[PDB]
RNA sequence: AUGGCCGGCAUGGUCCCAGCCUCCUCGCUGGCGCCGGCUGGGCAACACCAUUGCACUCCGGUGGUGAAUGGGAC
């Protein structure tokens, strides 16, 4: 099943050995160029490890980010990027 | 002494220097002889195992101390 365009991109296949704080910092280092980021959500729990949500202010940023960085080698692993299924809370609280 | 508790045995002492050791006051006002048994805390770090997982509620499991020695002064 495919996903529809979204403010938020969902990244998985991330290196699970990286600490939350550093992972957010690094993700920002490479994704900020695509547009203003509202937040980056990372959790190292059993269910949510290896994954991240990057919440852009504009959908065009998310879209550009998804196209350009698909398969990007990151901590020695190719990034897999999709649109999030649903809107992040940060986004609902505006639009 | 050890995260806490006990037993067998060995071993002259107090300082100074260097090297090493550790999940549980990484520190020079901790520790670094032999062997056996009992037991608590915690995944914070570290390691291993499992996990490819769509969140906006912090939240998988297991492991270790079964550790580390030389030199000088009195
Ligand atoms: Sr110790
Ligand atoms: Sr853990």
């Amino acid at each position: 099943p495919e996903t529809r365009p979204n403010h938020t991109i969902y990244i998985n296949n991330l290196n699970e050995k990286i600490k939350k704080d550093e992972l957010k910092k690094s993700l920002h280092a490479i994704f900020s160029r695509f547009g203003q980021i509202l937040d980056i959500l990372v959790s190292r729990s059993l269910k949510m490890r290896g994954q991240a949500f990057v919440i852009f202010k504009e959908v065009s940023s998310a879209t550009n980010a998804l196209r350009s960085m698909q398969g990007f080698p990151f901590y020695d692993k190719p990034m897999r990027i999709q649109y999030a299924k649903t809107d992040s809370d940060i986004i609902a609280k505006m639009k």
